[PDB]
DNA sequence: AAGACATGGAC
DNA sequence: GTCCAGTCT
């Protein structure tokens, strides 16, 4: 693992190298954050922008999506993998919403996470992004970034990381460094082919040197 | 607690 | 024809 010094040093970097990060989730309510993180979960940007894009057209408050039955919804969000549990889960999310919420997404993290279809990843987003609270969702390229890198172990689990961060990182940067780091996984330390050769942190990186050598 | 969920894009 | 883009029971 790298020193304190060292990984404040990398993120820094992914900083200068993102400086526009941000979700790319195509949203205009915290409504539609959350039924667009959902069906984020296992599945591209571009492709659950596509859906959404006549989906929050079909559909803008939780009335609507329980209104149908479910073999549409279902439909609906055909395209997206996982589509027949996502579909289920938004309808018991827009349930609870009505009855245990007072019809709105709530601004609690925990709270989110009894939603169905909701874990942390999703919830610490959603907090994040439409309410702005601090929060550090540990997703795919998150965690292999820091691990790629050496924030943290190999063995370490999505918590386990998500408290690196958090006792390093200053809470009034988890949030854009959430999203630095989605960014730099996405489009450079990506999963099949990072582009190490010309990264600014190979010269730390513990798996960018091995992948050179 | 591993196992099932699952379409679509990048090679 | 693989590999990659979280949650639940
Ligand atoms: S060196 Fe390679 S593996 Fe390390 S962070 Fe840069 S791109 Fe990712
Ligand atoms: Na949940």
């Amino acid at each position: 693992m790298l020193t304190k010094q060292q990984i404040r040093y990398c993120l820094d970097e992914m900083a200068k190298m993102f400086p526009d990060a941000h979700c790319e989730l195509v949203h205009r309510n915290p409504f539609e954050l959350l039924i667009a993180v959902v069906l984020s979960a296992q599945c591209t940007d571009a492709l659950v922008n596509k859906v959404t894009k006549r989906l929050f057209e079909k559909y803008r408050t939780p009335h609507d999506y329980i209104a149908v039955p479910l073999e549409e919804l279902e439909q609906d969000i055909r395209s997206i993998g996982l589509y027949r549990n996502k579909a289920r889960n938004i309808q018991k999310l827009c349930a609870m919403l009505i009855d245990k919420y007072n019809g709105e997404v709530p601004r609690d993290r925990d709270e989110l996470m009894k939603l169905p279809g909701v874990g942390r990843k999703t919830a610490n987003v959603v907090v994040s992004v439409a309410f702005g609270v601090p929060a550090i969702a540990v997703d795919t390229h998150v965690e292999r970034v820091s691990k790629r890198l050496g924030f943290c172990r190999w063995d370490d689990s999505v918590l386990e990381v998500e408290k690196t961060l958090m006792k390093i990182i200053p809470k009034e940067e988890w949030s854009i460094t959430h999203h630095r780091m989605i960014f730099f996984g996405r489009y450079h330390c990506k999963a099949q082919s990072p582009q190490c050769p010309s990264c600014p942190l190979l010269h730390l990186c513990r798996e960018g040197k091995k992948r050179m050598r």
